[PDB]
């Protein structure tokens, strides 16, 4: 007997494309995502070129309409030169995002006060998302207090950070906040197996104290989001590894076998990949969609998963429970036991929907 | 310029049908909800019968198909008698209702020993609401807790409840709860004007302190519901005047008239009217379902509202911006400028649809 689950979303993704195409394209990663249960994704802007102002947007949106299965909308990033130069197309986008620890040179913030000025300028009403680890939580929490408004903060993945976190919910701040897979399923312990180039991830792999913590916080963690960063073996095993892990087709594998463990209930996942999303980011229903599941099935991580072009994952030999068996996406078969049946070009961009659209005032 | 928000949920009516037929049926009240801008109704079981077993489900789902024209959930009623019953028809109910405080004798649960019973047969992954006022909102947050489970707490009143609650979920506890606009838009303050009888209401009129700590405590706040709970003129100025007040056409011009004065934001409305009712009771989408508002037009609260059979309103004279200007509903306009255009019966029972069920475990 299956169980008939909404689309989830994954809010956060990273699909190569545009530059970047032999580690991902928006065809190959979305084939991920669906094998993984996930019928929306929101793309991060740190492509090559990076997606930082409106010609660099108008691209990957033609690249995604054209590449992508399931649908999607795209961030926009932060630079040092576009605070009150994205007026015109920030509706159109997922979001904003601020690197604001380690990233490339044409996304590095160098001040404080550049902060500032995008949380002024950035329309109010629209999401902004911050890769914000350790002190850089509180950091940017001062600057959204500061500019009286929200903000969002991805993969939490210490302790210190999912109580900040606590702490500032309880003062009724508008922050939420999401974890990633690999900062609930692996630890320090892994770094062994893994080997340093592998293992190379930002934030990095936590204690079994952070990974506790995490996981007696549930209540405080809003979303869980994948962070699929896919790089290749030879870039991960070579001379400056990347950091990062793919992880749309293991996202719901490992969580599914949480649930079957009654380490969080089925609905405490629907909350975290599909609700919670849906409101943070404004992200409309789909039409027609669900994923059916089977959380009888026993399996092994194999050395890489069928679809991304990573073509290896950190949770190899982990044991799971629970298998994506189907996905309809807006009254199509997307996807059945393995094979991908919706083309390149099939997902469309939710932000152009009417219900899409943020609302706002006049 | 008009103003696009999603199709509103209101998860608390009182629609009276069957039983009470000249304060309201399911035909009037879902044109009050109409014209508020709520597309979806969850209805209580407090009616004559009330909806205590499967027989009384049953003819309230055929009169409500037949006369209501938004769509909506039916709520089941917890009895001191239909403990370990209601197994086969739960899943076709918005949720099960808890009468903690005054209420009819068929809903009196005299002993918390039978909330916890309920708490143990209900299924496990369907929600509980309570009416549960002062200290036995900590008492059913003790039940829910020994039986491992969530609750919803309805119309939150005082500042001695939301503190709590806060507390609650400052330590992890699954607990939400709801507020009504009468309990952030009158007080003790009302009462003179009011008289004793019109003003008589369950949870009562709170002081000035306790709507300012609604207020200030906003965060805690999952869903505004309006409580809406008709009676007529004169049952309310009679010899024995029955607690409650109309609101479904009243709640939103109220809380636009806040948003506009920046008392809360529009997402804040949003999440508290659309999405976190959504996500409590997973309740489905409504494909092509919209309603447009105008946030520029004043105008003040008059005797009585088009609609609802109460035909009185606690509100009379109290100056408001913000009306519901058009709503479509499926893709069929169903409200435009005080008139509806939607008959009775076009409204569909949300827990049919196949993404209105409530996902669980084989
Ligand atoms: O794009 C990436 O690979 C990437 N990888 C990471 O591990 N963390 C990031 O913040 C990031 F942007
Ligand atoms: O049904 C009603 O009128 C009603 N009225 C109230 O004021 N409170 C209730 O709890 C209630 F059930
Ligand atoms: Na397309
Ligand atoms: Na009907
Ligand atoms: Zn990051
Ligand atoms: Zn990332
Ligand atoms: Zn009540
Ligand atoms: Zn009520």
């Amino acid at each position: 007997k299956l169980v008939r689950l909404p689309g989830l979303i994954d809010v956060h993704v990273h699909l190569r494309e545009p530059g970047g195409t032999h580690k991902e394209d928006f065809a190959s990663g979305t084939a991920a995502a669906l094998a993984g249960g996930i019928t929306m994704v929101c793309a991060m802007p740190n492509t090559r070129p990076p997606i930082i102002d409106a010609p660099a947007l108008a691209l990957a949106q033609k690249l995604a309409e054209a590449g992508a299965r399931c649908d999607f909308a795209l961030f926009l990033g932060a630079s040092s030169e576009n605070a009150g130069t994205l007026g015109t197309v920030a509706g159109s986008a997922a979001g904003l995002t601020l690197y604001l620890n380690e990233t490339f040179s044409e996304l590095r913030l160098d001040s404080v006060v550049q902060w500032m000025e995008h949380f002024e300028t950035w329309p109010s009403h629209l999401p902004i998302v911050a890769h914000a680890e350790q002190q850089t939580v509180a950091a940017v929490l001062m600057v959204a207090q500061l500019t009286q408004r929200s903000v969002h903060i991805c993969h939490v993945a210490r302790k210190e950070e999912i109580l900040l976190i606590k702490a500032a919910k309880a003062r009724g701040l508008p922050v939420t906040c999401e974890v990633a897979p690999h900062h609930l399923f692996l630890s320090h312990d892994d770094l062994e197996r893994l080997g340093p180039g592998k293992g190379e991830v930002r934030p990095e792999l936590g204690s079994r104290q952070d990974v506790e913590a995490l996981w007696e916080n549930m209540a405080v963690i809003d979303c869980f989001a994948s962070d699929h960063a896919p790089h290749t073996l030879e870039e991960k095993c070579g001379s400056r590894p990347p950091p990062g892990f793919p992880g749309l087709e293991t996202m719901l594998p490992l969580l599914l076998t949480a649930v079957s463990e009654g380490r969080l209930s089925l609905d405490d996942l629907l909350q975290r990949l599909h609700h919670n999303p849906r409101r943070i980011f404004h992200l409309p229903p789909q039409e027609d969609t669900y994923v059916e599941v089977d959380l009888e099935h026993e399996w092994t991580i194999p050395s890489h998963m069928p679809f991304s072009k990573a073509h290896w994952t950190p949770f190899e030999g982990q044991k799971v429970k629970g298998t994506v068996r189907r996905v309809v996406l807006r009254g199509e078969v997307a996807y059945i036991d393995g094979q991908v049946l919706v083309p390149p070009g099939y997902g469309q961009d939710v932000r152009k929907w009417p219900q899409g659209a943020v609302p706002q005032l006049p």
